[PDB]
């Protein structure tokens, strides 16, 4: 806990000018297009911009910590809209352009935005989430669930069990869940395009995911402010806030940023909706 290892912590940010920019998403673009399985995996800087700090970054949890100083938050995990870049991970979704999405996020952000659950590998689990010991039965809640480290909440479980409701959020020695974790791996080394989105990929293992995409010859794209562990094996790395690259690529891709009608549940996936025609690339 106090020992736990937190990586390194408050890099610099690099700053990708707007030229390199504009090309770098009209690549990652084209690699959406290219690609048959797209798998996104995200960490606490799609987050940011709803005012909900990361851990890593400049005013990061860790980083203030270091510092001798308190992360800030701008909202409540209850009163915090999801980001541009959660909703552009909607539509690529409902359109099929995003087979899925993996987050190390316990923000719970990802399913209030309506995002499917069965998409969706939630690797550190989700404030908003509490699980049935007995039956395994999860319930998405309206408020974040006030503990964490898998612990008792006081409620029970209301399946037709009375079963002890404990919180999802992994502490430090907690191994990921399994079935999250498994999906999330099959995911990854099936994909032919993984993108990173605001992760540092410093945690094992959801950091070495986008990884087994690179294996059986995957593309892997880092979207990310600071360096990151595997930068050196990324096809492509977008130094900008990606809320800019996700309006930036979405318009190429000629897709709407769909509206929030506020926290919706999503438990499955439809069918893929209708969505643009490709362009002739080579
Ligand atoms: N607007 C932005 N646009 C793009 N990148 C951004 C933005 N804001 C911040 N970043 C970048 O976002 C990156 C976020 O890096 P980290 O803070 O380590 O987030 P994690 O999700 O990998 O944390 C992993 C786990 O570790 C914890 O213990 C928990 O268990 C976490 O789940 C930084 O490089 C920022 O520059
Ligand atoms: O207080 N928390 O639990 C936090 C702190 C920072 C985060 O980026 C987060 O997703 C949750
Ligand atoms: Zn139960």
């Amino acid at each position: 806990p106090f020992t736990a290892d937190k990586g390194k912590c408050g890099l610099p940010e690099i700053f990708d000018p707007p030229e390199e920019l504009e090309r770098k998403v009209w690549e990652l673009a084209r690699l959406v297009w290219q690609s048959s399985s797209v798998v996104f995996h995200t960490g606490a800087g799609i987050s940011t911009a709803s005012g909900i700090p990361d851990f890593r970054g400049p005013h990061g949890v860790w980083t203030m910590e270091e510092r001798g100083l308190a992360p800030k938050f701008d909202t409540t995990f209850e009163s915090a809209r999801p980001t541009q870049t959660h909703m552009a991970l909607v539509q690529l979704e409902r359109v099929g352009l995003l087979r899925f999405l993996v987050s190390q996020n316990v923000d719970g952000l990802h399913v209030r935005s309506g995002f499917p659950r069965d998409k969706l590998a939630e690797l550190h689990g989700n404030m908003f989430v509490e699980e049935c010991a007995k039956c395994k039965t999860q319930y998405v809640r309206d408020t974040v669930v006030g503990t964490m480290g898998l612990k008792a909440t006081g409620r029970l479980c209301t399946v037709a069990c009375r079963g002890e409701l404990r919180d999802t959020i992994l502490d430090w020695e907690d191994s990921l869940p399994d079935r999250d974790l498994a999906l999330a791996d099959e995911a990854s080394r099936n994909a032919d395009l993984s993108i990173t989105l605001g992760t540092s990929l410093q945690i094992r293992p959801s950091g070495n995911l986008p990884l087994a995409t690179k294996r059986r010859g995957g593309r892997l794209v880092i979207v990310n402010l600071q360096p990151t562990k595997h930068d050196r094996h990324a096809d492509l790395r977008i130094h900008g806030y990606v809320d800019e690259v996700m309006t930036r690529l979405m318009k190429h891709l000629g897709l709407e940023i769909p509206a929030w009608d506020g926290p919706r549940v999503l438990e499955r996936a439809l069918p893929p909706l209708p969505r643009p025609p490709t362009p002739k690339l080579e």
